[PDB]
């Protein structure tokens, strides 16, 4: 896997962002994740979270992995970096976020997300409490 450049748009909730991308807008969404939606329990935190993150990073990079590269509302799936720190990791890390939607040929960081999922379950945050 390779990191490409991109610029921050707008940020959008907990694992959805939009991003100038090879001079294109689109929203991506992020890979073998899930947040809950702002209307829920932690929905607003995971929301601050992110738009914390690539709201304060001088460098945004997208992250392709080897299969769909867009999904079925032509949004784009990558892993997305803040400055070099995995945004997908950091959200499951803090127990703001649930490793899901593996689907096979799109898992290249799934056991380094499970690893930190482990270890937010162990310290029981956040949706973990
Ligand atoms: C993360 C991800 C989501 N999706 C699709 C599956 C879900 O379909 P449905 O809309 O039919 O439930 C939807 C979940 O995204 P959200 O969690 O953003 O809603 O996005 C993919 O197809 N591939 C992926 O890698
Ligand atoms: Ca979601």
């Amino acid at each position: 896997l390779h990191k490409e450049p991109a610029t921050l748009i707008k940020a959008i909730d907990g694992d959805t962002v939009k991003l100038m991308y090879k001079g294109q807008p689109m929203t991506f969404r992020l890979l073998l994740v899930d947040t809950p939606e702002f209307n829920e329990k932690y929905g607003p935190e995971a929301s601050a979270f992110t738009k914390k993150m690539v709201e304060n990073a001088k460098k945004i990079e997208v992250e392709f992995d080897k299969g769909q590269r867009t999904d079925k509302y032509g949004r784009g799936l990558a892993y997305i970096y803040a400055d070099g720190k995995m945004v997908n990791e950091a959200l499951v890390r803090q127990g703001l976020a649930k490793v899901a939607y593996v689907y096979k040929g799109d898992n290249t960081h799934e056991q380094l997300l499970r690893k930190a999922e482990a270890q937010a379950k162990k310290e029981k945050l956040n949706i973990w409490s």
